[PDB]
């Protein structure tokens, strides 16, 4: 899929819109149902990552290390986009919209406040559907994992996705305004991750679940 | 000092180079003397922020909230800059250069690894002194404190410093490459901050030390 | 208001009864409503402290340090007094009376047990309205903050409030019986504070909220 | 030994001075030898409590509950007393005097600061050996354990020791000034206790060590 | 009761079935009611332990140390047996059967998953009522407490209970298949114990409650 | 290698003795060099497991899940075996023998106590080299990972290794005495594992290191 880096950006952007995960439903929900949602959020994030141009050109160890470090940034950014046309509320699924009271009552502690701060930041910018999928693929390529063996290759992927974002905005402040929301994206994803490490849902460390599903898809 | 935003970028950049904190010595060093260093690092980070064009024109409450959230990012970025012409070592002071073994022996736990990861990232870019002081003022203005009242006024400061960094690079990928290191900068400063919260050196919470010093300078 | 230290104690005691915070209502309550209550508990504790004779004669840094260390002892003691005419229940607001089951179900963990132990201690003494306001002003002046610069001045304030309590009980075991409940008051307030640090309600460290409101009133 | 409560205070005070634990040496010291010291500190605190007039006349369950809650207050107060004629240093043993740098190097974290704050407080009072041993027996009797069955019987012990301290000072502000240092004593002992719980020296919870030794002496 | 070690195993096994704790009811339940259940689970485990042949032949200090280390393994194994004839559910009391959703909603965090893993292990073996009571008495005698003074005596008790289990299965893989579930039993009991340490129900450390009740029965 | 399960136990035992990891040297040692040792311990534990008859015939996901849960049990048991002919000391490497004081100074906290308790337990049995390698392969097969798909296939491996240990002891209490040390082995390895999770050496979670190395060898 690296031919998409060689061609014009429009076909890359459209590929990214087509590889967007299928909208997920939760079916107030019981924890069993939220656990099922989480499980499918993991599978979906992995199959998506495999369809990012360049990602599969990294070795399996670096593909895993990259995903461990940023898989929750991909999810959080998904939740944040779907929540832009909303006010003080978060779209955790197609049939699950929760304010800060419903977030904490659904068992997410104080993550609502952290996620809404990220939403407001993206809302202050009129984040387009096309930018969102360029920003999301770039957040994945911007991994800073200490476990990465081939750094050059990861750097190359990120430069290409950076270029792609510049080539989109071309045909200069706009590109940077989106990148400047990335520090908060990482910080908010670390908070979500730390929450679910603490919960340890059904006896399972999130890291341990991600590795096994990455192993199935790799 | 906002007359520096309406002029040519050269006068702003040299002003930022002029308001850099005075080089700090530690005088292997005893904790007492490292405590003293930390105490002086706090003081100089505050007087420096006071000299950032725009900052002083926020309300005192927003100035404190901004600094609490990013004061350690400003510190960490200082340390990483002075470490660019080094290999696997960190310049914590003019007379304190420690490798990862020395970092952990001096009582910084595993932060050495976290700080080197950030150093490498800045080294893979040939980061220049002028880019550094613009990135540093932009890190301060990119605060995401939940305690911020006037978000429009913070955004405005952030935009002007973003513009100023764009105007520096003008006279397209360069500015964005520097911005893409900001998420790791936030993450690394959060680790450092959490370290010192847990240490609670001399019975004192770093937050409680910062506020009192901010008080005196405001 | 230090003229109240020079005159007879009766006018000091009546001043303390008049500067007592206005009774607060919660309106089983949603967390948003409990968060609102907490926010107003902070504002109210600050304006009260400013009306304690002597407190404003300390420098702003010592006023803040003193309040950080004891603001929750002031609140806890408020809750405890209002709960003396009750049995195994706590008056958290005018319209919020909770037993140990309602305390834990309102999200206070096991703080109910800690607060009821303090209540029983004060109940075993028939704590008068007048003693309560002398004991409360004395708990504030008895701060042991490591951040206090002018210790002598804090010591002076506490000696005066101690005298005032002795001058009240005069016109010797009675005064000490009240002071001997102070260790448990501090311990119970530390527990409450540690709870709310853990909760980190809406992304906010209690310390960080107190400093900003102290900044508004100072 | 309750015949000492019906007589003149002089016979009680000299009895308290006589039942002081024998001065302890540590023999910079290795952890093994500091572990040995701690082990002996526990033993002597128990035999001392056994010799407090009143204590032995509680049920065994209330004696254990009382000691668990305040055994470290008794220890800490010993250390602070022996440190009164010192400056910025603590007498942990007859042959172990450590400043704050030595305290942290010997593995006590930041407790040195907490203990010095308490020392200063006792030093600002010209605390006398006779006042010290009365305050110490009164700290023990001021327990607030949730596990206490006979609260009336604990209260009675506490009242008698309060009275005895009043009768000592008689033959008005002096007794109250000593009582006002008790909240910091509790707070400091809780910090020390939490330190050693987290260390869990040789696999052993301090609570579990105290109970077994209390068992042997009961 | 060591005559039961000298006679034939059938009388030992029948003694163990007769000293089994009386079935407990909870009466979805309020926490007060679950707290009452817990309190009675402690009393019952202690009186049971005193009726294990050999246990009382250990000194009081070793009886306590042994019980502290394994009392929750005894409870957990009780819960697990009663749950063998169930599917994905746990019998916490006679009138309390909860699945993983009801376990977490009753306030047990993720202990349901840990307890069901232990149940499945015991179910894969058709654990008999007679084996269960031999396995339970052997888990108690298999204590690995660092506080045990007379190790030989504890070792002797465990060897006898091991023999007894071999003499039962005689009149070789069967005995070991049961012993191989013991590592998971300890691990699951440590998890339960750590949960209740964190909860600190009504201000009480489980260890501190067990010691006082052991003191009543000893 | 399952042809070793259908033959006489002698060929299996000598195969287990042959696939023992090559003796490891550390070269008081610097953390860097202890980090290097740990890195090599992980590698050899993986290649060893690959050589356990049965293991390689699980799916890759079950192989990883099994190893994650018991890799540290395998390590710990190695260290305890090499420590049998020592007193109050542990052989962490061929050139690293540390007592409890040295263990804590080398940065292992209080794990020395936990490991010696396990050593004593194995020493009270005259544990032989042949029993050790069978117990070690059986510890691996006794995994209780919640992530295990094919529980029947793990059970089968476990049964065969149990049988093999029974067949070794044949050619009745001996096998069971070795199995009764497994609960302490799990508990001790969990403590060690939790230590290194908290240390997070060089920014790396042990789980994340194991998975990547497992990846390479699979
Ligand atoms: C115990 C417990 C189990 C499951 C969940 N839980 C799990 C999910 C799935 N989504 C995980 C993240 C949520 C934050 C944004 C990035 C993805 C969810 C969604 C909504 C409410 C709850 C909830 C929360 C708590
Ligand atoms: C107990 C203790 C006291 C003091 C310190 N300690 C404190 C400092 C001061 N600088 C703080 C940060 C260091 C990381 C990069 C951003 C600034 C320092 C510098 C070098 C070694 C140690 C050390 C560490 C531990
Ligand atoms: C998540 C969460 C949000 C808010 C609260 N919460 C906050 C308050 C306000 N009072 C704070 C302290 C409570 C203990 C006594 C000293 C003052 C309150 C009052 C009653 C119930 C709950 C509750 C608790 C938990
Ligand atoms: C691992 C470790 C083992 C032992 C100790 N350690 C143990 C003691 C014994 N005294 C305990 C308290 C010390 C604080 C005041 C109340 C009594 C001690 C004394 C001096 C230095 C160290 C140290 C600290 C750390
Ligand atoms: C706050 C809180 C109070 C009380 C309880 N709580 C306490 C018990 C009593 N049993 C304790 C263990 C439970 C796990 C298996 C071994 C025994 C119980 C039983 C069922 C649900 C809850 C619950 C849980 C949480
Ligand atoms: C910071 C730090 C780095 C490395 C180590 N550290 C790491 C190792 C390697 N072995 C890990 C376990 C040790 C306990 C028994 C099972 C294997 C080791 C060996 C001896 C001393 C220290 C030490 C400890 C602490």
């Amino acid at each position: 899929l690296e031919v998409l880096f060689q061609g014009p950006v429009n076909a890359l952007v459209s590929h990214l819109l087509v590889v967007e995960p299928e909208k997920l439903y939760a079916m107030l929900p019981a924890v069993a149902t939220l656990s099922d949602l989480f499980d499918r959020e993991i599978v979906v994030t992995i199959s998506w990552a495999k369809s990012i141009p360049g990602f599969s050109s990294l070795s399996l160890s670096d593909q895993m290390s990259v995903l461990q470090s940023v898989w929750m940034e991909v999810l959080v950014l998904g939740v944040a986009q779907r929540s832009l046309p909303l006010q003080d509320e978060l779209a955790f699924a197609e049939d699950l919209v929760l304010d800060e009271e419903g977030a904490r009552a659904a068992g997410l502690g104080e993550l609502g406040a952290a996620l809404l701060q990220l939403v407001r930041r993206l809302q202050a910018l009129r984040l387009e559907r096309e930018e969102y999928v360029l920003l999301k693929a770039l957040a994945l390529a911007n991994s800073d994992s200490v476990h990465i063996e081939d750094a050059e290759a990861v750097e190359q992927l990120r430069e290409a996705l950076h270029e792609a974002l510049l080539e989109y905005e071309a045909g200069r402040r706009r590109a940077g305004r989106l990148l400047l929301t990335l520090p908060l994206l990482r910080q908010t994803a670390g908070k979500v991750l730390a929450h679910f490490y603490g919960v340890k849902l059904e006896g399972k460390v999130p890291m341990h679940k991600l590795f096994l599903e990455m192993l199935e898809a790799m």
